[PDB]
């Protein structure tokens, strides 16, 4: 059987209340190979190893858990056969994306969370978990980036995203769809990520100890530009845009970010729209501004790869180059 | 014929280019019976009367058109049978709902827009200022609150939101539906919103020169707290947080919020996740916070109903029986 | 509490195999007591009856099962606070539909099943039942027809759907959306539907012990008429069209249909397409040829209107008449 | 500039009726050239070539078609750049499928038709097919089997599928979702179907004058064998079942279809079911019955493979590694 480490971070997976009618859930609950033993279906289709990263709630998630993790898998890598992360499922297509970006391991990593907590009757986690652990020891599962299992799916990190605050069914690849299907413990895959991904990224963190500066800003009806002079007088190094419609700004913080793109601070525009691309023949001029248009990539992802560009680059033209290719 | 006032406020509806193949879109682009001679077709459903408003992007609406839109309609109400207003995309579905709280005429009011410039090929516009038109004139729209009509579709205010950046097909009720389908002018309506709007709501803007002060924080991994610090010190009225999965946030975002919280801030969670409702029973506890859980509404869409809120309380349980109520 | 009768009918929410890794799943598995004994948690929130009316799965639902349920809840209505029936889910929104039909009792009346065995880990039984008892005690349902609750919705019996093959989270009304949603025991409403139902219908089969004869024909390129013609033959009282597009027909189909019509078959064109109204007013001309156009409804709930609609009239027009109310 | 062949089969891509107001559509209503005219701009990004291959309403489509556009293209192959195909929109993917099959031209080969006739306002055919143009013309894509091209976007022949009657926007990839999406003549890839196509199919038509016979037949409660038992009596070669849920048939189907499957009669098990796999390991036991399910592929999918798979063999065991690889 294949070797199987399951690095866990926390999140729901790991964590219920007290009965199933009512639960105290907050963050975590429970170490390691309790989510081992809960299953012990897994001692059938693999040899699992544990080890607890950290165990937060991924709203608490942050560039350290993330730095450790890819440090963590790099290494690893050829002492395992695949990789499994427990994570919470708040930021899991953050922390995805970023591995995906990073991870020099081209051996199955499959990242798993859960929408209820296992108090609960009818609870998501340990058929998650299962399905996760099946879809690592795929030898068919490696090459394809990082990956998320949640309900039957197997989906990439890139086009991964929470479509709905309380459906098991939330994560969905909006844009491009799922790899592959889950069945009795087999996958029908058909899919395979375009964008270069883990091994193919000029991208390394392994000297790193701490990532550049990005801020998210919002856009709406009569929006302020206070959020995004704060982030500019406390100098951070880009921002990404969350704007309306097609990464459209309100004049407001237009024009701060505007004049902040002269300054030298990275400006990415993404869009609040959850679906569709940032493209950059639209209203705005990026070229004349220095903003770099997102594409399908979210606010929140947009974020990760304005972190990883800046660690090579600070020219608009340069970034944007990337945002095409990752 | 019925007498259908069109209110113009500018958007894409009514602006192109310069030619099918590229284009110059900027923000508006022609006066209102430039939108009415196009359509010559309007003139056999009924009696079209034009007024512009004002003519910009919706990427920079603002409370000021909002007031005007909604005195300018409760003034009108009893001289004709039934508004149109055409409007830029990106914005659309916060000016909707914010009509939808304050308007007191129920006669038919719909919004349209155009995901397409005139110019190009196969531009949408035309038939959705054709049918918005028709469903205006349609005695059956009445007393269902403010509507949006894009590609046949008839969609309320309040659930109604942008899910694509480019698609014709953007608009949709991601959490409760659309209220009817339009056929060759025919409209099959199968659906009403049940929370109160339009005269039967407490808000009511006829003395109002101006809002209160409600600003959009953003919640991601490693969340900086200074955007939201900034609208504190600026003396912000209320904040809606975007949170993460169902309305959590970051520990720097949350300690913030929860002091402002004190300090007399009115905080609304809502969560960037594009569907689900943001629910009261939860990771975070609003009583012993004040926090307010918005429902279905999402960050934009909150704020609207927080400035009104405002307009008349500032007490957190006060303010969160309104959203559960509009 | 509530007095809420447990109608049983069989289908996977009561049957499992062996166990978790492997299962021998095939119509049902157990009695009324055990759907009651395994959610304990039941009885904190009703005073559950049970009855098994038969113990099939839905592959093989019929009229006879129907007409039973029908005339079962009927008599039993004033007895009781509110129904649930445990059904199978491959012809559970046909069963919810006619029941929708000839119900008349406006008491909560609810369907629920289950797509994954017992046996399985993270079946979602157990919730869905919870789920489905706390619906049919909620003074909320009552008026808004048959019922199906699923994966924490609550659908109508008219636009709910089977939309995918394995997924838990398969059902939904995928015309108008759901009508609310369910949250740690509290239903969010904010929807009813407009088409008449139950109580409110001319349809009534309290001494009908057999219905009239529908089929369904099916159309793709280079379709044969022989399945049409057989039925014709056979002597069926009504045919359903599972056209192409907006209820487009083959040609050899068409004419077999289009004579048949004549002969005075009661003829109603569907479509094989998902979603979305078979209108009037497209390339078929039903006025000369006796076709009645379905809407929205999709073949399965095509026939069981048209069923219905036969223990009334023959008249096309009339027919027409109906599909254009329920 | 690039030589692409547009071959033209009809469809509402070329036809409309009188007026904007009301039109008279049927099948069909103008030639080749007109297709042409009717868009300028053609003329800037390729050197288009018409002809008519045959002019009718999709609804009417059929093998002999089919066999010829198969013919046709291979043919034409090394005399131009890439091809593009006007159709109509009720059975396209069901033509664009069975090309993808038999096709062994890999140079670009899309599929486009209008969901709107020319005579509305909005028409979508005139930039669908621009669009389709660009597609065909693009070397990026090459290779990637049939393509359709709707609404912007770029589908594969294999997965797309109609999803609404009448909605622009109506075709999707269901199950594994779009290749790419357009934007100003732009093109993002990001995926690429893994199913083997074209080139790489056993399948050959070069010869074959005619091909097997198959037939749907549908299912739901209380459905009758007689179109079953029809086909049979009629000696169709084949028989594809529409069934319940995961492949499930009524019990009098099942009897018939069983029986049939002894006889001699190639028996494959889809799905009424909109989305997801109609799987081998379910209530059904194809092995001992000589069954074969169908994965993804809807009825009028599963038909264009089980006629090619039958020109080659009768074999259940290699009809089923077949529909596991095409
Ligand atoms: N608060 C949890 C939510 C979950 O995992 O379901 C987390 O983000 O870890
Ligand atoms: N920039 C335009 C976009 C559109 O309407 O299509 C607007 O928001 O008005
Ligand atoms: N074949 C079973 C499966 C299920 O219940 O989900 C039935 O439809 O009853
Ligand atoms: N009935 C026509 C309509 C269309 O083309 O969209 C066809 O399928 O060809």
């Amino acid at each position: 059987l294949p070797n199987i480490t399951i690095l866990a971070t926390g999140g729901t997976i790991a964590g219920g209340g007290d009965s199933a009618t009512k639960s105290n859930f907050t963050v975590g609950k429970v170490g390691v190979e309790n989510l081992v033993n809960a299953v012990p279906q897994l001692k059938d289709i693999a040899n699992v190893k544990g080890e607890q990263v950290v165990n937060i709630g991924s709203q608490d998630m942050n560039d350290n858990v993330w730095l450790t993790l890819a440090k963590k898998i790099n290494t690893d890598c050829d002492k395992t056969d695949g990789f499994v992360i427990t994570h919470g499922t708040d930021t899991m297509e953050e922390t995805a994306y970023f591995l995906d970006l990073t991870v020099k391991c081209d051996k199955p990593v499959v990242m798993v969370g859960a929408m209820r907590p296992s108090t609960s009757m009818s609870a998501d986690g340990p058929f998650n978990l299962y399905n996760a652990v099946v879809t690592a020891a795929d030898k068919a599962s490696a090459n394809r980036g990082v990956l998320v299992v949640m309900n039957d799916t197997v989906l990439d990190g890139r086009d991964v995203t929470k479509t709905n605050t309380t459906d098991v069914a939330t994560f969905k690849s909006v844009n491009y769809g799922p790899l592959g299907y889950i069945h009795n413990g087999k996958i029908d895959y058909q899919r395979t990520p375009a964008r270069k991904h883990t091994s193919d990224t000029p991208f390394d963190v392994s000297k790193l100890n701490e990532l550049p500066k990005v801020g998210i800003v919002y856009n709406y009806a009569n929006a302020s530009d206070l959020p995004a002079k704060a982030l500019v007088d406390a100098g951070y190094d880009g921002i990404v845009s969350a704007g309306v419609g097609n990464g459209n700004l309100y004049k407001s913080v237009f024009d701060t970010l505007a004049t902040a793109a002269k300054t030298g601070t990275a400006v990415v525009r993404s869009s609040r729209v959850p679906t569709g691309a940032t493209t950059q023949d639209a209203e705005v001029d990026d070229a004349k501004y220095g903003f770099v248009a997102s594409g399908t990539l979210n606010p929140q992802k947009a974020r990760v790869l304005l972190q990883l560009a800046l660690t090579q680059t600070k020219d608009p033209q340069q970034i944007q180059q990337i945002f095409n290719q990752y």
